[PDB]
């Protein structure tokens, strides 16, 4: 699937994504994390619940810094403190 949300497509065959349709990396962790957590919409996973699906704040962070608008106040994956990390699609 290449599942959008807000400005951005992820294509999960070839792994890739694109900022209005720009080309932007991903690593081999930064991947697998935003689709474990565009994977699981509206349900926070934990950390624990997040490294078995694939250190985790930097790809979670480093994720922000691309995705979001305001990084230090995230929209799309924001954090639940006591249950997990979250995506919320539009």
């Amino acid at each position: 699937a290449v599942i959008a949300f807000g400005k951005f497509k992820l294509n999960l065959g070839t792994r890739e994504m694109f900022r209005e349709d720009e080309p932007m990396p991903l690593t081999s962790g930064e991947f697998a994390v935003l689709k474990a957590l565009v994977s699981h919409p509206r349900e926070p996973l934990s950390r624990d619940k997040l490294m078995n699906l694939a250190s985790i704040d930097v790809q979670i962070s480093r994720l922000r810094r691309m995705v979001e608008e305001d990084p230090a106040h995230p929209r799309y994956i924001q954090t639940v403190w006591g249950l997990g990390y979250v995506f919320v699609p539009d």
